[PDB]
């Protein structure tokens, strides 16, 4: 295995994008994955339909929260998901209108990795760095300083067990910095956001759950060659 990686410089990964008011970053997290993993397996990149999934995946609760592998999941039963062109981003609530979509991108089948107190942090840390060498994999996480974050490697700060999940990013890679590890995440907040729309998380800090319990709940689309 490299002692980095970094799938957003492969060609394989879609510009930042905005969510703007409304939760999605379930749903950004979702496209960003199915994008990579499309574009990994079929050599072709195309944005995908973040609106799609917030109007259509009925288990998710739209713009006030979802699910990743609820997406995965939706998009698997549904025949492939919508183009970013195709079914635009209105940021809200609205009617799905999947059956109107023409083109669409599938997936083959979907992961999930959810930690329990049984599992010790090298086995979830080695399992995440085995899943992201594959493909980018979308993952839960508790936000809370991301409107305090502008740079460098983010360590944790403020989060503290019980970690909520009120949003999910893209880990795209790794790498290390003076000794210290970090995932390559992307998030849905603009490209002015953090390191041009991106975020170093630190890993291997001790935490069998990972900074702010982003190593809780991985889940990513499967696509074969
Ligand atoms: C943990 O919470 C702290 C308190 O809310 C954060 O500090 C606050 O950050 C604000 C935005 O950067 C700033 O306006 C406040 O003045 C500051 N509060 C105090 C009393 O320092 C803290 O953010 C980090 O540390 C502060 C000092 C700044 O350097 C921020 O840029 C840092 O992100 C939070 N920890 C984080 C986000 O890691």
């Amino acid at each position: 295995a490299p002692e980095s990686w970094d799938w957003s410089k492969k060609g394989v990964i879609t510009k930042v994008k905005f969510q703007g008011q409304c939760g999605s970053g379930w749903a950004f997290s979702a496209t960003g994955a199915i994008e990579a993993a499309h574009a990994i397996a079929t050599g072709n990149l195309v944005s995908l339909s973040e609106q799609e999934l917030i109007d259509c995946v009925d288990e998710s609760e739209g713009c006030y929260n979802g699910w990743h592998y609820q997406s995965f999941e939706w998009v698997v039963k549904h025949g492939g998901i919508a183009s970013e062109a195709d079914y635009p981003y209105k940021a809200r609530d609205g009617k799905c209108k999947a059956n109107e979509i023409q083109d669409k991108v599938t997936i083959d089948n979907y992961g999930v990795q959810i930690l329990s107190n049984e599992s010790t942090e090298s086995e979830a840390e080695s399992s995440l760095q085995s899943f992201v060498l594959e493909q980018p994999i979308s993952v839960s996480i508790d936000a809370k300083d991301f409107h305090f974050y502008s740079g460098g490697i983010y360590d944790g700060g403020n989060c503290s067990s019980p970690y909520g999940i009120n949003h999910f990013v893209l880990i795209v890679g790794y790498g290390s910095e003076d000794g210290v590890d970090y995932w390559i995440a992307k998030n849905s907040w603009g490209e002015d956001w953090g390191i041009d729309g991106y975020i170093r998380i630190q890993r291997n800090t001790g935490n069998l759950l990972g900074v702010c319990g982003m190593n809780y709940f991985a889940s990513y689309p499967i696509i074969e060659k």
